[PDB]
């Protein structure tokens, strides 16, 4: 074959390999910060603010509606799913499950992540996702299967639905598991929760004022587009 | 680290947790016990409370 033909294919191949770099670049990315100790809820929430508007300014993150398709698609098997019913129950879950954390009751949901609060003064608490203790067993662990009901749909849905977050955190993604904070894994088995602004303000509204957020509501899906 | 790895954090939580319970008045002292026991035993010996 033409000696040309041969240079314009390794050309090309190495266009594909700048085109790799530069659709790293283009990504504007900045390293996570973070702290060692646990000194002032000020400090932390402002680190965990600054994470939280960085995933979203990335725009790599997935969102209720990601898991909520997700899980519909996982459970077909001939009959189909209502996807805004699924997505209800997810935020009814994730919605028993904060205001089970809030009460001091550290919530497992896999041997992988647990979910716990972090308080350091009345009316100053901070979600928080943590491995599971080598000697020290947590106080009170209930299993995620307490605050579910215990029809077979409902326990069928909430199980898929931790399955696909495990798999999402494992591969990598961001997925959102309160309304406006991200879920992360980073190296090894550490997994972390950043929290926005209005985030931490319901938490503190729901620990000053007994200000509980709303029940979940079915709410048809709104086109994406226009 | 986490809220584990420290003494502070675990013991204001289970300060939090004891006074929490402390303030419903719900909890049974050592006196309770002592007189369920005395009820459980006083059909061999009575023993003082």
């Amino acid at each position: 074959t033409e000696l040309e033909y041969v240079e314009e294919d390794s050309r090309l191949r190495k266009e594909k390999i700048e085109l790799i770099q530069k659709n790293y670049d283009n990504l504007n990315a900045k390293p996570l910060v973070g702290v060692d100790l646990y000194e002032s809820y000020s400090l932390v929430l402002n680190k965990s603010a600054w994470n939280y508007n960085e995933i979203i300014q990335r725009d790599t993150q997935l969102t209720i509606l990601d898991m909520a398709l997700q899980v519909h698609l996982f459970l077909y098997e001939g009959k189909i799913i209502d996807i805004a019913h699924i997505q209800k129950i997810i935020k009814t879950f994730v919605l028993n499950v904060f205001a089970k954390i809030i009460k001091g009751v550290p919530i497992v949901l896999n041997p992988i992540i647990i979910f716990d609060s972090v308080r350091f003064d009345k009316s100053k608490i901070l979600p928080v996702a943590v491995a599971n203790p080598k000697l020290m067993p947590p106080l009170g662990v209930q299993d995620w299967d307490t605050i579910v009901d215990e029809d077979e749909e409902i326990k069928k849905i909430v199980s898929t639905f931790i399955k696909l977050l495990e798999n999402a955190l494992t591969v990598g993604h961001e997925v959102e598991f309160f309304q406006d904070t991200l879920l992360v894994r980073n190296v090894d088995g550490i997994t972390s929760l950043y929290v926005s602004e209005k985030a931490a303000q319901v938490f503190n509204n729901s620990v000053i004022d007994q200000i509980m957020p709303e029940k979940p509501k079915y709410e048809a899906l709104e086109d994406p587009f226009s």
